[PDB]
């Protein structure tokens, strides 16, 4: 069975998404369904037609509403900047389309809520693209935790450290503009870590945070204001009694895409570093005392999703494989008439955690995270 | 834009990696040198062939590879079969005036490989052997440092390829363990990748001195004998006067896809580990005395091929990106009427090196490597 | 010149300190002064006598006051549990003796204050034994920072993760009893990280903390743990940087994992004591195609390198940190100078700990009093 | 019991040796015996007196013969360059002293044979100072192998890679002079790896090697010739049927004290890197399939020698602890009327391997390695 995709935005995530739709059935065969790259929307006709050629779409448009109104489109895939997520998803939901939307779901908790409300009562699959939790090593961590293999979780530490804008001469873009992005590091990269904490540990009860801006204006490439955070650090109380912290920054020289976590359980520990994403480190307390420590486990056929990936460990997982697994599970949900995680429910919950972090930093005090 | 019809022969492991490369290359390298059309796939029987076409997105399928050779509208023949069919298929393709990419090793013996070289060497066709690991961005970056003189003159090279997927004696007797099909075991299957790297980064081999080992002499079928090497180690004299060694094995517990090198130059060193392929390690002698050592460099836009890959370092290179780069350079050679490296000339030189290694092991002496 | 040492405590730190006194001049020659292991005190005569023979002291005693009252003694070295730090240090200061005291300085801010007040108007050398800041790699980090090589510091992350007590059957030693220890992970190990932060970044302005006890009772029949197993705190530095420190006794796979990561405007530095020979430094100024963390092995080219091993990676262990400590302590004494960290630093750390405890109790930011 | 030590030479090993004697009882208590730093010899009386003060020796001399002839000296510790090991050890053995000698035992197999022949019938403890095998990680690897925990050994790889002389302006010290040193990288650093190979895998059956000199002259401490190898690589056939190789060099930028090995067994693998000596990496085939790989094990109380070292893993092993452990075992053998490994027998076997490597390199052929009993 074919599912006709309408992809809105042909930039960085347009590419990664197009790769996923091209490759997914090659990896996961027989596929839950066959993606058809039907129409791509971009900001003007020339951009759109060029994107269609590059990414292999059958049609282009400069008006995304023409995708919403097309009765032959089954999936709407939102790959635009954060300011258009809600308007597009809400239209798509009203037209009864399945939706994958890039993170953060929207710019604020309130805007995210409207998207969740728009889908929560329809029999459509809705997904927020936190692809990093589908790194096989992160799925392997989940497996170990659910089996009890590290016991009860005490403590979680999570980072997302980057440096692509660590230079003040690096130009202003929508990622530095509150009106567009909603927040800086918090929305752009801390949300990936937060989803990861929710996935592996559980729901957040409360946060206590500090937001920092290090580079308050950038050249327009003549300068404009950066009115978002460059860096966030937050302590966390988890609803199950665990404690933790998350730190994200755009200003860590030497750190490129350093999404990490360290989890301490009563019977073991798990460490992950996405810069070496093929590896998961796991220390089991039950190891004999003279041979006890972290094992470096390379993901392959024996680990979650391994049947759909490469025939030996360390043949190498890249960014693409994570989007491929994401597309697979999205399509599986559609084909099976089920739901997928993370959904717009997960999207909205994160946006509420973001609001709580901002409020916490403003008031310099603990803030309870409202639940869903 | 120029569209080239590909006939792929084999829909196994490399059939998948190759299909991914043909679907993805234009998305990464845009504007593309030419657009691959997945036109026909050949497999061992008609049911296999049709299923592989559905899986890998080929328009047509056949159980007979000759029908690809004889089809005037196929521009590219891509040989992804086991080693016993490389020569017959490439020689047919050459005679039909097709561009050819052939999986490594080029064939089972030096003499088979020579017949393939002789068939293409005086034709105006692009011919390539699929030593894709040299197109890991980290390896291309190593080449850049070297050719720039940034580590000075090369003194010594150490290369490995350590695996463990058949380290269990109950792993069965596939074609890779059968000399009549494979030609050799670890030597032809995995040492050739390291030998190609050594030729690319250091230069031509002058002599070798080797030991071949078989640790598991019989396996279950699907009982039968293993008549190839499980492991090879060889010393090398390079024609430029550097020294080195290469070691490959199927029997190193904990080693998954551990293709590595370490190069010592007069002014620096380079160390590469494919299990962490995003990284190149480089130590420059020119560093100030109190801040000298190996730098871990993560590949991205600033490094070779980076313009066609991901927007920041450590977003993550996998196996697929190496095949995408290989496909890009193959197609660029075709579009531009040039040649590509490594070619059948390279494939044949490596077959001669393997033969010299076998001779060496048998005679327990240094053997000069014949030049093509 | 000889400096006569009176060492109080013959346990773990007794052994490390005795090693430092025995080895320091072999390493740093000519030496600032020659340590004489003159008297070791222990808790009873037989322990003391055995400790003097094991550690090579001229004399033993089962009464630490015999050291204070011995006019031959130049140096009092306090290697007892935390409850005796204050009374011993104060008596030694009143006797005009140079003092090194193990961390934490005392059990609380107030007890620490008494120790500081006893030395602050004197010119004796007083030192608190935060020896991890004298790992050569950490001193290297300080050098890079002071040179401006990573620019201005924005952010600090520090850990001390251990697991020696992660098993609930691990017994109720003095480190788990508030009356003796003062606090748990916070006093015992987080203080090393706080010291490193103060050394590399600067003074703490405010803290916001959470304290956790995971294992509330232990075999002595059992008894209650009334200290923290784990602490995490956010930090505002006086200079405007931000950071955090995390320490725990409950991290399976982590043995002596005292680490930091510093983000400056022109570079980053990472250190991991479990691989203490290494310092990781990333300079923004690296050419754009060869930029990232370089792993620097400490040796002759690096701070303290003239007194250590002749090549990098010959190997620094725990003892070398203590030897360097002793070296600088004795150099201060012999020149009539002061040493860092002093009891001023020890007391400042003790104020930071009190602010951390207070912060955790009140679940709010607390300003750190300055001495 | 007190054992009087006469140390000959107060250079770099003088210091590490003096540390071992001063510290060993603090770590391993009760001690087998108490080392006494009685007399140190150096090459002139001013050096000797200065060394005695630096290293805490009671007495000094400029004539090491006065240590041999001193009836109150129990232990002779030879820490000179390679050219004096033999003359000193042979005189100490004839005088009935216990002996620890620095590696390599002597300059050649023949000279090493003389040393072994002088001790093998005497009732003395004799030791060659291959201290790196007493890194606790390496002792741990021995434990795993002897237990059968990685099965039968198929393959061994060892390196000793350094760069302290990778600048050709680094001066022509004795280490670059064949007449003093006997060989370059081979004798100075490959011998440590060869000892580990013997200890962990077994005896060598044959070798096939290449020796390289990259920098053929250096400034004198005007220039002189370097007439030793900078670099060695050798393939190995082990007597038990395992294969392997060893590589050592003075010319590897970024490598400081990179003594490593990788061992492949039928049921697991072991990897060690001295630049991170606190760690041993071990991969067990028996791990469940979804949690299988190299474990990074930090050495401490649970591991060999752990009762004498630090109370938790990763408090930190440095070079000195290896010398302490070495002195512990040496004194233990003296105190118990026993012997220790590696002895002059082992020293001589290594010198024979070196000779075979040299010969192999010159003939470009496999050379069988004689056993010390031949
Ligand atoms: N899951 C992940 O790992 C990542 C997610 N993201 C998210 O993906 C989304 C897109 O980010 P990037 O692709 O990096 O941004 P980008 O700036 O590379 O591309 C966004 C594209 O949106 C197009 N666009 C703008 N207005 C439009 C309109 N009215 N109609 C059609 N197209 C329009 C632009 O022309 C541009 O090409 C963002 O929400 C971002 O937060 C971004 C990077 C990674
Ligand atoms: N460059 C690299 O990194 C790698 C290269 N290789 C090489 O690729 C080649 C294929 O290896 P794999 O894909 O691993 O083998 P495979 O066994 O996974 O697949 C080979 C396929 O060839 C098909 N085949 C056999 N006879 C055929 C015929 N007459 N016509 C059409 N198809 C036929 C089989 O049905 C099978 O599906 C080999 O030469 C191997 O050495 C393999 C793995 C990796
Ligand atoms: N890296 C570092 O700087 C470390 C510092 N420490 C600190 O060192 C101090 C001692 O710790 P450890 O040596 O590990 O404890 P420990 O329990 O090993 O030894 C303490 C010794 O003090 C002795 N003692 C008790 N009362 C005494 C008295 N009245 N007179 C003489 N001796 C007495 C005990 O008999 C015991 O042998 C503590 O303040 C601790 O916080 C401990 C470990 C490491
Ligand atoms: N086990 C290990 O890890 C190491 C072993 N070694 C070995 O230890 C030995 C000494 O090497 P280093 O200490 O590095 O050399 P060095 O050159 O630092 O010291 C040698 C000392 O021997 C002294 N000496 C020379 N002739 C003498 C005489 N007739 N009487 C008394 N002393 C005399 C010299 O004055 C010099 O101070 C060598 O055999 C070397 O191969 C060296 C370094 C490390």
């Amino acid at each position: 069975q074919n599912l006709n995709v309408g992809l809105i935005g042909g930039g960085f995530m347009g590419k990664a998404h197009s790769l996923a739709y091209a490759a997914m059935p090659m990896f996961f065969w027989p596929a839950p369904a066959l993606p058809v790259r039907k129409v791509i929307a971009e900001a003007n006709p020339e951009l759109a037609a060029e994107a269609a050629r590059r990414f292999g779409f059958e049609n282009s448009t400069s008006d995304w509403r023409s995708i919403i109104d097309d009765p032959d489109i089954h999936v709407v895939d939102i790959a635009t900047p954060n300011h258009l997520h809600a308007e597009i998803a809400i239209a798509a939901a009203e037209a009864g389309k399945h939706i994958i939307c890039e993170k953060p779901l929207a710019r604020t908790g309130e805007e995210s809520k409207a998207m969740y409300d728009a889908v929560k009562d329809k029999n459509i699959v809705h997904m927020v693209a936190f692809n990093y939790r589908r790194t096989p090593a992160v799925a392997l961590a989940k497996k170990y935790i659910e089996e009890g293999a590290i016991g009860r979780i005490l403590s979680f530490r999570g980072t997302y450290l980057q440096d692509w804008s660590a230079d003040p001469n690096s130009p202003l873009s929508w990622r530095f503009q509150k009106s567009i992005a909603g927040s800086g590091a918090l929305g752009d990269i801390a949300t990936h870590v937060i989803d990861m904490a929710r996935y592996l540990v559980g729901e957040f009860s409360a946060v206590n945070a500090v937001l920092s801006t290090w580079i308050p204006e950038r050249p327009l490439q003549p300068k404009g204001p950066v009115d978002v955070d460059d860096e966030v650090m937050t302590m966390i109380r988890f609803a199950n009694g665990a404690v933790g912290s998350v730190e994200a920054t755009r200003n860590a020289h030497g750190r490129n895409n350093y999404i990490t976590f360290e989890i301490h359980g009563t019977e073991g520990s798990i460490v992950f570093n996405y810069e070496r994403r093929d590896e998961l480190q796991v220390a089991f307390a039950s190891d004999q005392a003279d041979r006890r420590g972290f094992r470096t486990v390379y993901t392959g056929p024996a680990h979650p999703y391994g049947e759909g990936l490469w025939p030996i460990p360390a043949l190498g997982i890249g960014y693409g494989e994570t989007k491929i697994i994401e597309a697979h599970d999205f399509f599986k949900a559609i084909a099976e008439g089920g739901s997928v995680s993370p959904s717009f429910a997960d999207g909205y919950q994160v946006a509420l955690i973001d609001d709580a972090i901002v409020e916490s930093a403003a008031k310099e005090s603990w803030v309870d995270v409202p639940q869903i």
